[PDB]
């Protein structure tokens, strides 16, 4: 199971009123594959198995927590773990409505 809390949930920012687009491509390479959205600034970048742009974004922003547009899991780069908590329910559900 994921961690039930982490000390970076404080950095999760309010969801844009535009909502989320789970088909949004990577902001850097344009791939449609394995994208994640950053839960601090809501930019979308690809996962480590494509071109690793979300990991790069973490490195040059320090933003902690990212949501997968594949399965709606949330990863913390600092804790190196999946996290789930009530603070993540609204953004997961917006993503779920857009995806399914
Ligand atoms: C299981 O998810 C990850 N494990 C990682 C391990 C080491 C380094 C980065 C990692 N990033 C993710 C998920 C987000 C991503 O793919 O960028
Ligand atoms: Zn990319
Ligand atoms: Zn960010
Ligand atoms: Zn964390």
């Amino acid at each position: 199971s994921p961690l039930p809390w982490c000390p970076h949930l404080v950095a999760v920012c309010p969801i844009p009123a535009a909502g989320l687009d789970v088909t949004q491509p990577c902001g850097d390479c344009g791939t449609i594959q394995e994208n994640w959205v950053c839960l601090s600034c809501y930019q979308v970048y690809c996962g480590r198995y494509i071109n690793g742009h979300m990991l790069q974004h973490h490195g040059n922003s320090g933003h902690p927590l990212v949501l997968s547009y594949i399965d709606l899991s949330a990863w913390c780069y600092y804790c190196q773990a999946y996290v789930h908590h009530q603070a993540l329910l609204d953004v997961k559900n917006i993503a779920h409505q857009n995806k399914f």
